[PDB]
């Protein structure tokens, strides 16, 4: 079972990792009881006891979803601890110490990925995920004063904003949402990109300049899909033929 195989992988790079120098601060979740005030700053809290916990659930496929959940290690330090402080340096170096790892592993990984979802082979997916990450990249993020929805919102700069908004969405998260190939087709995809401006009209109002602007990445979206139309559906179709056919 090529998930047990990587699951394997990825624990082994947890050890690696744990052993590293004065990493013990990161080996467990932090103690809200202690640190009263962690998850008013912090949104995804995450350490390396739940990250092997979540290996053995089965929950990462992919090299691409473990690296993402080891990461907030960093940025969660990062943002409440500081950028430079000994506890964010001590973090990088897990991080540092793992793609060093992914990238002397990487073609097994490819195949033990590509046999869990032999869709991330597939020529048909990678070029509807390479179109739409240009639409992302070229004419969403182009829009002007977009900078708002590039990326997650951190709670340490708007401390209210996941209180309102619960099913938060970005176009970073997005984006690694098409590197991982998790839309094959538009509707999934035009699904998150609306949800950037429904969170918009509840946050910030239907007529805030920052929901205009919301709106602008929206019509964009619309008018490019629309420009591709024609290829984009034969993408989908060749997809759905590929997807039956790993049955
Ligand atoms: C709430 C507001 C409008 O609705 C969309 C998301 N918005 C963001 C997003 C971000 C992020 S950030 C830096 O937190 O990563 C994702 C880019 N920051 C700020 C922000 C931070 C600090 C002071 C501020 N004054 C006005 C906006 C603002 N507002």
């Amino acid at each position: 079972d090529p998930m047990v195989t990587l699951s394997s992988i990825l624990e082994s790079i947890i050890n690696d990792m744990r052993d590293l120098p004065n990493t013990y601060p990161f080996h467990t979740p932090v103690n809200a009881k202690v640190v009263k005030d962690y998850y008013k700053i912090i949104t995804r809290p995450m350490d390396l006891q739940t990250l092997r916990e979540n290996v053995r659930k089965r929950l990462y496929p992919s090299r691409e979803e473990f690296r993402e959940h080891l990461e907030l290690i960093v940025k969660n330090s990062a943002t409440y601890n500081g950028p430079k402080h000994s506890l964010t340096q001590i973090s990088q170096s897990m991080l540092d110490l793992c793609d060093e790892k992914l990238k002397e592993k990487e073609d097994k990984l490819a195949r033990l990925e590509k046999a869990i979802n032999p869709l991330l082979d597939d020529d048909d997916q990678v070029a509807f995920s390479f179109i739409l990450d240009n639409i992302v990249t070229q004419k969403m993020m182009a829009v002007p004063d977009s900078w708002p929805f590039h990326h997650p919102v951190n709670k340490k700069f708007v401390p209210d904003y996941y209180k309102v908004i619960v099913n938060p969405m970005d176009l970073e998260t997005i984006r690694k949402n098409i590197s991982k190939h998790k839309y094959q087709s538009r509707e999934s995809f035009l699904d998150d990109v609306n949800l950037i401006l429904a969170n918009s009209v509840k946050y910030n109002g239907p007529e805030s300049q920052y929901t205009k602007t919301a709106q602008e990445i929206v019509n964009v979206c619309y008018q490019t899909l629309t420009e591709y139309d024609e290829h984009l559906t034969q993408l989908e179709k060749d997809i759905c033929t590929a997807k039956e056919a790993a049955l």
